[PDB]
């Protein structure tokens, strides 16, 4: 039996084991070229979206980073009329990208018109396993639905999962099954595939059908979206990253004379009763990091910088020719600052 | 010599070494069978046997895990008539499914017999070392007295040891040695196998007889379970995640404002007092966990979640067909929750 | 280049990288011989070295483990007259074996010389780096003038370093740079090699001689004693878990309501006071454990119950005979007791 | 597509991934010879360089290593005249050896010019990427400009890196991306190669054109500087290890009892005020050392003892001929330190 005797061969790698190899450069980070095409429809001036999670991403936040070039993912723990009406609040702010997540509900069809009808801009269909023939069949008959909206859906973490949706007109696949910051579901179900090779599995099948996908959960540092990037993701989805900022949807608590805001797993049992299956996601709260715009700007100047460092003056060239080198977790201790009192919080690392 | 050139050649790994990979699926996680046949007679609703532990299973945790579909093994450290009366106990309430331990000494032939009269499903043969000769002779004896009984009989951690035990009519061989939470044994005497190898070297055996293995050891969540059971278990043994309930034969200690449970090691120096060689397990206390209708609930969850995950319809399916992924200590520290300061506990993840 | 080119190939592995694999067994752990030939005139009940250390080893403690079996070597932090008196203290007690350190220095000869009037038993010549011009034409130098005595020699961690000690006449060649406890070498010079590694590639050149080899620092458990055994030492040599003895040079402290006792290196800077080069060892303090007599019995006992496993009737199958299995971190993990809080000191496990 | 087929061949060391074999060896310590030709005109008697930090190196740090063996790159971070003036201060205390670094910024040649005129030794132009167009053309112009002066130009960490510098002239090049104990590059950035493989890799070109490196960043202990000097570097250059001493800039500070020094990225937020990109810096804190001579005794002390265990009398035979052997992080548990509660500091040890 070939699947018995293979059940151990493959091998996976995530953000900390690997680091991106200095090359030949011709470009300052200054002048590097961050936007990216996810469809001929949309197109982003810095490659990162902010999750459709009922903790990071209502309008306030949609509109804070579409300023700041990126998109927002409206989550969907609300009624079709607010769901709708927050995306109308992002295009009432002069005309920006909005984005709004769907399940695979009762609800799908009418929830994707009126979010279509509030001018929205990607429609993400938001699912635990992607992967699964009731879910292919339902966006496919949502494609054939909606013929011209922009489609993201998810997560998947394969080749073969990520080609099953593409072949029914997705035209953007997020690819992710367990590296969230919030999410059990490796310790819960015991499923999952490391980051990096997830993102590069699923990425070999984007480049053959001529689309992109979304490299979504574990981004701890900046240094781990070009990892991301340089993996194959056209672009990155962020929740930990954005948790915690003044546009996000919480309100700031003070616990031990420090300011706190509550970060969830859309998993998590407080998450579902908002909106049968055991929880896939804990709740926790993140330390208060400030406005999206300063938060983004510390992100964009380190994806610069990575890209300087590897020559790459747009992120084609990034996603196509940039090596990596594989290190231990010995490396990772050198990676990281080593063997000092660190006196002053920097605005890129914690 | 080819010993002595080999002595280091083989590879081992365990449940935090690898992930199960998502793939393609037509079965909802609720649609998920469950049940697995340990023997012609023996057929159990969920794959789960308690530990034959005097801190696990007595009657009341036979009792409440059979009513959640699984099976519990009465230990032996009382007398041949108290863990008789153990047994009646529990077919007493309502015919449910009762198995026991017995060991290899001077009065395992008459305490197997007066656990019959009481109505014992499974007889578990527990040994430290299963692989031995005494051992495999009493077993085949014991297999020549009780022909119709079903036997259980371990532990073995390698392909020959498990071998050995189905060729003189051992019915389901019990696998581990050293993975237990309390254990010491590979620390004390050096002698061990990673688990996740020593599950599928011998199921690989065990497919052959066309027998069945229980996984018996090293189970720290649900995802283990499956991990377990798609590596080649047919069913797993918890002593970890069952101690600690109301239905386990401790009472409840108060320690620094929270509830405890004892559990110890049967190796540890107490518990051999209850029933020479030096100790192979430490006494310690777990956190109160709640009832076992609860923990099962969580568990068989975890299973289903998974299976809907791998796509498999049936144990069958998991066992035969699901692939695993390897990972580093990165990899593991990406899929447990990370970068967030947990506030909630949920009932599924500590 | 070769050498350059090569750099990088060997591999090398320590005790927690390994565990040994069960296999059939005819022996129980009470029927296993522990004896071992030394040399043809030095025949030990338990393969045990005391440490020739100002911290472990005098008379008080070569008479305390040879009466368990072992044999102490004396250390040579004192006077010639001193360290003779040391091993007449022993001879004295029943006619107990004693070995004795002697260096490489100026006063060699005559120390030697006189230990031997005392009815010493083994010579060991301790140096830090065995292979070594000078030191391997002294040693040849001292077997020539004493054709008779028992002559242990080392430290060396290569095939090559311990050819070049058993070229010249060493009975039993010491094995092991960089493992101790106690030891900085591997941080302070760079150098080293993992000990089950430096332990087998010893143990092969020492079968051609027909020699013995002593497996000599790192030894943290008595799991570790039979990893280095069946990894091809003859013996072992111990400083961590014979320190803090009633036995052992020190008297007891009390510090925060606990007993210690002080154990340092010989390299350290007070060892070196009491006896230039900048220091290989740290000075520090372990708890008080007892006698020598209940840890050598658990020590032992744990000898014997692995070898029940492997079923190793004597130390020469477990050196010939005995497989193991590499494991990662997450296998150590899995193999000392895990998701537990111990609530009782067990007699060997800290 | 090769390059998307090879984006994880590369594999990469540090020096917590290998230690040094030891080898038969002819010389002592103490007799070993450490001086090491940077280039024709610049010997050094220890091969040790001080980093061009604004808390490390000016004149009072560059005099003391200088006196030690050394020598000191007075930093950047202050105006011609000042720079000029701190290399004069070196020249009138003896005529020591110093070096300076300088940018690559609209000062560059001016600045060069008035330290040449002040009598410095060799120039370090010291750059974040110096594998870049305009680094490397900028450094061409400045070697035929200036073609009597030792050039020291980095930072590279790849073969084509350090090909491409001494194409141009550069006498030494500088090696480490990433590393360093005050460094974020590869969290903000992504981007880095492991200090051992980069050393290697640059290495093996240095020996094509005749030329040296300096292993720049990371080294911990005197053993780091040992392995650092095997895997190639014909010198190192140190932060954290001269941070906190009494010629370093800073003055000492009292935090909880005890006294503490200022040590910081020259790309942290601070250190780019005294002198838009985003921090690949941290600012810190490390405990007071002593004086830069009680440093350097010991780190030469270390190096002494490591090439005594590798027989190397020089540090040709240590580049070219000692071999290294891997470990995993069990190995590197065991390499330092380990089950035992140090009392008293050692001087190489913290
Ligand atoms: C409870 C869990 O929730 C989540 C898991 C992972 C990511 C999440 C992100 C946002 C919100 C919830 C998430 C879940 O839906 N688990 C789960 C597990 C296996 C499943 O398998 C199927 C399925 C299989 C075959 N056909 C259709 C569906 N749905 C599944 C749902
Ligand atoms: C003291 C130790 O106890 C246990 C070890 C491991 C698992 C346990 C689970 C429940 C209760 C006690 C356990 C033990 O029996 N150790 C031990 C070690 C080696 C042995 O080897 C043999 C043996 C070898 C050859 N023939 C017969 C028996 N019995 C052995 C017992
Ligand atoms: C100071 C250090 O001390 C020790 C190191 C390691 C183990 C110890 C155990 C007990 C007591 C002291 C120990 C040492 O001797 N280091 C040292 C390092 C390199 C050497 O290289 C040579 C040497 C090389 C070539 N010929 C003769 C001697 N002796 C050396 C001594
Ligand atoms: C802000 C950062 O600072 C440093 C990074 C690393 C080491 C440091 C040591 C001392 C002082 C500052 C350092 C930096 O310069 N980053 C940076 C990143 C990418 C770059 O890429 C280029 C570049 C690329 C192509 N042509 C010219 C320059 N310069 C770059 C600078
Ligand atoms: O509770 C859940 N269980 C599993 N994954 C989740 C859950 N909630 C959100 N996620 C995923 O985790 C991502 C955020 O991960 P993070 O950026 O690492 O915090 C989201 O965009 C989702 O893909
Ligand atoms: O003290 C002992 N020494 C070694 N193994 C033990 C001992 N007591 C119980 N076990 C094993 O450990 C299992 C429980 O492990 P756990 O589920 O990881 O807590 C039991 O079912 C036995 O197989
Ligand atoms: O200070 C020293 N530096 C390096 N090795 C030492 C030193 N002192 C003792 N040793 C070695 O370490 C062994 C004890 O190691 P332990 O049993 O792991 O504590 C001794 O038998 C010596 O071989
Ligand atoms: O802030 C910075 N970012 C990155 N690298 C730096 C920075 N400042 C200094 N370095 C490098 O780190 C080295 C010192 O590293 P350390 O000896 O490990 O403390 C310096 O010689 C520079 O090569
Ligand atoms: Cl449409
Ligand atoms: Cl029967
Ligand atoms: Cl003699
Ligand atoms: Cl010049």
């Amino acid at each position: 039996n070939a699947m018995w005797e293979t059940k151990f061969a493959k091998e996976g790698l995530t953000f900390d084991d690997v680091l991106l190899v200095p090359a030949k450069s011709d470009v300052l980070p200054n002048d590097v070229d961050l936007s990216v095409e996810m469809a001929p429809s949309l197109k982003l001036n810095v490659p990162i979206w902010s999750a459709g999670m009922d903790t990071i991403t209502e309008a306030k936040m949609a509109i804070a980073i579409a300023r700041q070039g990126g998109i927002g993912v409206v989550h969907k723990n609300m009624s079709i009329e607010q769901q709708a009406e927050e995306i109308e609040k992002v295009k009432r702010s002069g005309g920006l990208l909005a984005a709004a997540a769907v399940g695979i509900t009762n609800d799908t069809f009418v929830r994707v018109e009126k979010l279509i009808e509030a001018g929205v801009d990607a429609i993400v269909i938001d699912t635990a396993h992607g992967h699964s023939a009731g879910v292919i069949n339902k966006i496919s008959e949502i494609r054939q639905t909606f013929k011209d909206v922009v489609i993201v859906a998810g997560n998947v973490a394969t080749a073969e999962g990520a080609r099953a949706l593409f072949e029914v007109g997705v035209d953007i696949v997020k690819v992710g099954i367990g590296p969230g910051s919030i999410c059990t579901t490796r310790v819960v179900a015991g499923v999952g595939v490391p980051q990096i090779t997830a993102i590069y599995d699923c990425a070999t099948v984007a480049r053959e059908f001529g689309k992109t996908i979304i490299a979504d959960g574990g981004i701890k540092y900046s240094g781990d979206i070009v990892k991301a990037l340089a993996a194959g993701g056209n672009a990155v989805m962020l929740g930990s990253m954005l948790a915690g900022t003044d546009e996000s949807p919480g309100e700031t608590e003070i616990f031990q004379g420090r300011q706190f805001k509550t970060y969830r797993g859309m998993g998590s049992l407080a998450a579902m009763e908002h909106g049968k299956l055991v929880p896939e996601g804990i709740e926790g709260r993140v330390p208060y990091k400030g406005s999206v715009a300063d938060i983004i700007f510390q992100l964009v100047g380190g994806i610069r910088s990575g890209m300087g460092y590897t020559g790459s003056p747009d992120l084609r060239h990034l996603r196509e020719e940039a090596a990596f080198v594989r290190m231990t977790g010995a490396g990772l201790r050198e990676s990281h600052p080593h063997d000092i009192q660190i006196t002053k919080e920097a605005p890129n690392y914690s």
